[PDB]
């Protein structure tokens, strides 16, 4: 096994070098009150690693719209990094906007748990989701060979940012649940007597005391979020290889 | 300030207590030449966690055509289990049919690092994904506060098996890469003489010497993925609470 | 191979998540200068476990009269705890007014030496007596295949309240005992001197200079404990299963 | 905090010194097909270990029906143990048939935890009960004040004895239990596939699938255990220090 | 082996509990200007041991003339202590007027070494012999099988007293030595220059300048002395057990 | 704050050098079926040593009667032992025929714990009984301003011997014990069927079941041993420093 | 400080990753009779370490013909090596025909003390010069301010190889010793004897007995150096910036 | 398996003798302002180590022309050291002007790093080129068997002066480099931002944005650091053996 930052910690204090310049983490996105995600790629001039960035690229818009920024990481430098954005941006006609940490002793690597067993050398595709806070919220360890699915990855923030402004749980494949459909949780009650007081509210749609919910998301909220994954379910409409 | 396992390693031998009776993991599914999907979630009787067991057991069917199974843990006892599951299968008319964990001294919980400081005392909501040889190929931790995607996790264990019998790496947001599309990453050559070789082959479309694809995966495959996007894109025809 | 807290010993200081909120203890009893008894059982909708909060519940004004609070404790979560007292009140037709200890990491357990070798993950039917000044009085572990007799602790608690105020020890079987009845025992000398004026002034009834008892407790003291005898004796009237 | 060994545990392998000479625990019991009660007291001569040793005597005929033996315990001498003996045949009329342990060092007092805070020097009123296999069953502790309620040792001993040869739990305060009487619990179902069989087969009384229940126990079983409790409520017919 | 205190050394600061009460040695003797003789026995009621009690009690008065008094210690209780005393005023008729520690978990045999391979569990015959400034001057070890001497008990600090008050070492055998009879040695030269000084002052008897001594003890002082050996030496005119 | 060998251990095996050659411990009195008496002095050429070994010489052949050697020990060197003795000899007339340890680095005197507070560089009086198995049965530890009374040393192995062959228990200041005079105790009965079988059978004298004695020393060895204690008490017939 | 591997040690044992695939060191060359040169730089697409590269490219077969192998190392991966040797082929019209490791972790780059304080996480220019036995001969480090002078590498080796096989030291400066020319230096005498031989023996050129040396080496092997330290002073014709 | 003190770290404090008195370094030179080159050689009166001191000794003007002193180390005392230098002057005409530590013990060897595998007792040819702030710009270790090329010691200060004055990085083979010549690089960029900027600007030269240059060394800068690399090529114009 290996060690890990948990949810609900701060991301650790380090700073970082990246092809932007040097940054403190969290506390460069902190001040701009920012998230922001960090994800990780085992190496410049990789494949999959090129997809991921050119698919966050394309995202990159729908991020800002939800104040959260960018940051990579892989083991190579600063230049390799550099020379790896322009064949992006020269090849597949993409520009990557968002910096890229450079970490060549596996020193953040280490410190965010982004080494498995897959590899001693190269990090995992390791996402880290840290709201403006500085508070880590999720994280997801996907292997070498395969892909995220970055439409999740905006799911997650959207999700989370409409729990925090709503004070409500998110049910299960929101905003498109199989029970309660863009309906939202009330977090249960803790306490016998608030058993009780919510048994006789009336204010929730309820299966049970611990089971209520309701529609507190604006309909813009809603449809962002299933826009997110009618994108992912979509057959893209012109493939980049082909004007490349 | 937690320790994982880690991607590429055989899950823990464990013997673990279920609803089902006990058994060994790996050992259990690795003997049926079965993945198999463990999942955590807080406590019993929670409705976040009620709102993912409905979605798992409404995706039960598509796991097992992958041969996949599911497992969820906990740390409520077996009593507890069993009578939520009734609870589920009376008030929402959905049959629970996998077993779950029963953790009550977080043994299991500590062992795959699913206590985060969210909570001292219940697991996040974690996901292992093992293969039939019992090794771990992704791990993803959402938080209480947010449901999963559970039509993620099917595209997930698809891509993984696809990717395994293809000899290919998975592209962003396969099968709709923008990229790619539906294609599939050769993985790159290790050396200067593998380079030279494959580009003085055009045995395969390339955009580089590294970034190679062909189109090897079936039409049923691509459209078995692309099924669990779309329906995780569509708003449902009827909600479950309605037939309560 | 277990630790255990000892007669003597301040009960230890904790804060624990009850399904009536979180409490210190053994300050939140100490500060309304109550006695409470804290005891285990090994899980929620088990049936011994059943017939035990039943019998508490039935005794309930008789440990409010000696101003003794009851706090039972489990590895199940709060959620478990009210579904699991919703079930007694609905199934049997007896409210459970007392709270219960969540304990799901075994934190309280293990602080408590109530995990013994029956079970791994779930306390045996431990019974702590705590005073007023937060003293352990009397330690009791039943196993899980039998229920407790709730009338001897209501005895233990009687009797200790007696000796405590009349400054006396209680004969074995009190108030019944075979030598003197409901005679308390007069704490014997320490020194010679001590024996002598003992024996020199004829103040008590005396089989020894070591071995002095009078009368002191009062009808209503001796009367009370002999009902909560009298009730453990005497078949009840009428079975509770049977209006079910 | 202090050590004890724990419910479900061999008794400690032990050699001990009595006033019958020395024996090995638990094998001296086990090998004759015996049950054994021990029981530890502060010291010779003490008012309460008095009365105490006096029940166990005026109950010896009780304990041997049910093939249980009892041993006492404290850090007195042999020759102590003989001298207070001879002083309760002479003074009180009543014959100590059974062994008392002498435990000068506490070797024995450390090895089962029975040096509380009370006092550094003296064992509190332990009382360990120990089935013919050699298995702790049972433990209790009692402080110097408080004499213990020797019926209840034999309700204890009566009770497990019949849970073991009935495959039963025993409910709270049995045989009077106020929900099923003297009816004993049939073990819950420890799976989803058990509890279904249990409910279909219509084979024991219900009150859901966790709390089944029948009347095997013979008369004699119920009322030998409800006498134990009837002469724990009966005032005594004659005082044994009026005919001294 | 097995760790004491040692001759020169003061007496260990310990609080001891006796059949007199709660005393702290040396302090309790010191603070009164009395030396002390602590002596061990194994056990109460048993027989060396009470015919040693009978010869200390015997020589009580010889003993407090000299400002010394008498502390016993076994790993017995106080009130075994006190019964034990009982029987040897009612059946030799004679009164232990000093008191005796109770030691049961052997906490003060362990600090002065009493406990020897002859015995795990009981003190040996230990005599400490200890001055008015809270000083061992003396150690006897004398075992199980074999009673002391107590006149050689008197001798020792009849002479010690002396040797302290006139400055003067005491000779084998005193006061019957067979060079120097009654006559106690002047303590010799530690230098050269002291050696050739008293070798020349002639104020004393010498057999060489390393061997001086006088004759200063008073009549009653030496007579005192042979009076404690006369009696060893002397059958005593009528026994004890005659005159019971 | 030292260490000692006990009552009922081997004496520890040692070479050591004396002034009649190298000699192992105890092995060489073993060999020979003897019991001996090592004792120390703090040096050579000190008077009250010089007092002791003329006393245990006079005794020689007390000491050879009992088959008991004799053997010293200081820190001096072999040179110093012989020119002491070759002085006794010439200005006292006594020739001291026993071998004298010389224990120069004082390796013999740590071992036996012979260096106490009184002086960190010379041994104390110390004196160890030692049987014909090697077995120490007594240790005395006299100060450097005290000599021994050597009749007591005679005494101790003239009555442990009569232990030993009689099975007996030897009473405070035999054979001029006050209860029994030269009366021998029985061991104590250990068991209840032992004390009452000893009481009935009538065989013995007793005071109680644990207080057993007879007469079984033969007259000689009575007065032998009363012949010690009466040398002890005699003011000399002629002294030594008069005819030297 | 730092640790470092040392002149005259066998170049430890590791397995690397380089750009024309897996080797063992120093095994891959001392199998081939080989010696070679590692040698690092900072980072790939740095200018300095693009000069050395082309620098040694172009010295190329000035190493083959010593016998001398060519492994570069710096902590990027092997994809961005490759890119970089494309764009040194393409922009300085030179290819780069030699490996270059990949050292993420700076597994290598620590074990062969190539982290200096100049910085945290890329290696300065070290010099490793291994022989065909495996040791290491020479070691050098440049920083990163300052490219090697490369022709002193090769008149390292050359002048290594000439000393190794004409049994012989090589002065400063070699082949243009200010004192001796080109010079070689006979190893001096270790001994008075040989020294005294070597002087009456007249076989050599001498200063004194500890300063000889003859001209052993060829004239081309003298020409070889030469042509090295003449390239390194004259300035090109043409600089490869002009035909870019 | 040795340690070295690292480029980039201050010269470690230390007191050494030499054969001109103590001195501190680095502190002795920082506070002149002057750069030193810290050499060591095995021992004194041996062969290649005195073709090294002379080579040193005829460029001390070169030396001094930069602002750098010179500093030897040999394991021998400064008796020898000064010995060694009247025979050099002697019996080869050149005086050696600066100071050699004498190392007996190897203190200042050890800390340097200077004893290798090749010899336990003697220090290889190693080389500090230390700045005037005192700190270590340069280390390189040559063997026992191969002299030093002293006009590459000057070339590094030259190029190591001239980069700092500049602000530049000097490419391989400076002043001759293949590809810029005489040309100084600019630092690379840090971030994408100043890359652009910089390609903009044209300010410099380039063959991408990592690789700038420009030509402000003084024709007089590039012809004396020219100067060193065409004195080392040159075959000397006569033998200074000849004159000897």
């Amino acid at each position: 096994p290996g060690s890990i930052p948990l949810i609900g910690e701060r991301f650790p204090e380090m700073e970082v070098t990246t092809d932007h310049g040097v940054i403190k983490l969290p506390d460069h996105y902190v001040s701009q009150g920012k998230w922001f995600v960090l994800f990780s790629h085992p190496a410049d001039f990789t494949p999959v690693s090129t997809t991921e960035f050119v698919s966050f690229a394309r995202r990159y818009e729908d991020f800002q719209r939800l104040g959260v920024d960018l940051i990579g990481l892989s083991v190579d430098s600063v230049c390799s990094h550099i020379k790896w954005k322009e064949w992006i941006e020269r090849h597949i006609g993409v520009r990557i906007p968002f910096p890229i940490i450079a970490d060549p002793q596996g020193t953040v690597a280490r410190r965010l748990g982004l080494l498995h067993a897959e590899s001693a050398t190269h990090t995992v595709r390791g996402v880290f989701i840290v709201d403006a806070r500085g508070v880590i919220r999720t994280m997801l360890y996907y292997p070498m060979e395969l892909g995220r699915l970055v439409d999740e990855i905006l799911r997650i923030v959207k999700a989370l940012k409409l729990g925090d402004s709503l004070k409500r749980a998110v049910p299960a494949d929101w905003p498109n649940n199989e029970i309660i459909g863009e309906g939202l949780i009330v977090p249960p009650p803790t306490t016998e007597d608030q058993a009780r007081a919510r048994m006789e509210s009336g204010q929730y749609r309820s299966l049970d005391w611990w089971f209520s919910w309701d529609t507190p998301a604006s309909r813009d909220d809603v449809e962002e979020a299933r826009r997110y994954l009618r994108r992912a379910a979509e057959k893209p409409a012109k493939l980049l290889y082909e004007e490349a």
